[PDB]
């Protein structure tokens, strides 16, 4: 009762579906352009994963270039619309369970007005872009901020959250970070907002106030309505804390599922793929695919 997830792109089958294109290159045509070839290897790519048993998948920000940008008014949503109604009907088809991460520019709770003026730009694209494929999924973010002090920092996510528009804020799930933010914390904020935990293994074994795997899990659990993520990653050997590993080691993923099930696990490793096939085989091993 798992799905497997890699994000972004898939470096075997050779259709890339993240590349973006420089501000000093916007222009209607080459943002069209450049959408519809990332959106035919999406399709691409969710094709070969739903034959390679890898139902979770985390949609790349880059899909439709600068998106967000002050500068960009291409109306994607209606000349793509083709393209995007045909993907998400294969999502929804074949039960593929999705995510995006719009990552470290999106600070909903920073003290900068302008900042979370372009935070907001940032997610409301994301929604924007699953509105378009006619799915739901979860936009993932970390708190973000720390200035002035970390229950100064909770309550401003908190303030700017319940500014947010139905169709982002319904989709948002906030991730403990290996730095500042913790499990703990995220639970607090859930309790107040009703926002989804995503709890990521790497991060919690870096920052944590002692919890062990399983009550981190069953404690975030709670904090969905349906299936949980979690993100996986392992350290790579010999880099600082917190640099993600290069493959998934087989023996360290079989001790984590092992103590876990009923939750969609999306593979944060440097090749992709490679280690989603590896996870598929053995989960099927374990009868837990
Ligand atoms: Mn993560």
């Amino acid at each position: 009762h798992m799905r497997v997830g890699y994000v972004s792109t898939n470096y075997s089958l050779g259709c890339k579906a993240d590349k973006t294109i420089k501000l000093s290159s916007l222009s209607e045509e080459r943002v069209l352009k450049v959408s519809s070839s990332n959106l035919l290897c999406l399709k691409n790519i969710l094709e070969w994963n739903l034959k390679h048993e890898i139902l979770f998948f985390r949609i790349s920000s880059n899909t439709i270039p600068l998106a967000s940008h002050p500068k960009f008014h291409v109306n994607w949503k209606d000349k793509l619309s083709h393209i995007l109604g045909d993907i998400g009907d294969f999502i929804k088809e074949n039960s593929i369970r999705i995510s995006m991460h719009p990552g470290q520019y999106v600070v909903l709770n920073s003290v900068r007005e302008e900042v979370v003026r372009s935070s907001i730009m940032e997610l409301k694209y994301h929604a924007d872009l699953l509105d378009s494929m006619g799915i739901e999924g979860k936009i993932q973010i970390h708190v973000g901020s720390s200035m002035n002090g970390k229950e100064e920092s909770l309550n401003r996510f908190i303030e700017n959250f319940r500014k947010l528009p139905s169709n982002i804020s319904k989709r948002l799930v906030i991730e403990n970070d290996d730095k500042v933010f913790s499990v703990k914390d995220c639970l607090w904020i859930s309790e107040r907002t009703g926002i989804p935990v995503i709890f990521d293994n790497l991060h919690h074994s870096i920052l944590n106030n002692g919890e062990s795997l399983n009550d981190a899990l069953s404690l975030v659990r709670r904090t969905w309505k349906d299936r949980p993520m979690i993100d996986y990653s392992e350290q790579e050997p010999g880099e600082k804390p917190g640099v993600h590993a290069t493959t998934i080691n087989e023996e360290n993923f079989r001790r984590f599922v092992n103590e876990v099930d009923e939750v969609d696990i999306m593979l944060e490793v440097k090749d992709k793929e490679i280690s989603a096939l590896k996870a598929v085989k053995v989960l099927k091993e374990l009868n837990k695919l």
